[PDB]
């Protein structure tokens, strides 16, 4: 499992890591931990072949602090992901699973 918090603690709008290495199956929880509402969107520009980026992303709001979102990718590839309301502030990240 790999934690990617929502916010950091400081109050940056960002996935904390925003870079992270992947096994195929292995599990990312994103946890809701600061300046939320945040939501979890994979980009279909960047997702690997064959991927349906919005079959894993998360579009409704997490608006409280704690709330987790567990998801598990099969694909190997580089994977984007970025928060609607925060991707100005550059609250985005990276996933490669291998
Ligand atoms: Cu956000």
């Amino acid at each position: 499992a790999q934690i990617v918090k929502l916010g950091g603690d400081d109050g940056s709008l960002a996935f904390v890591p925003s870079k992270i290495s992947v096994a195929a199956g292995e599990a990312i929880e994103f946890v809701n931990n600061a300046g939320f509402p945040h939501n979890i969107v994979f980009d279909e520009d960047a997702v690997p072949a064959g991927v349906d980026a919005d079959a894993i992303s998360y579009d409704d709001y997490l608006n409280s602090k704690g709330e987790t979102v567990v998801r598990k990718l099969s694909t190997p590839g580089v994977y984007g992901v970025y928060c609607e309301p925060h991707a100005g502030a550059g609250m985005k990240m990276t996933i490669t699973v291998q």
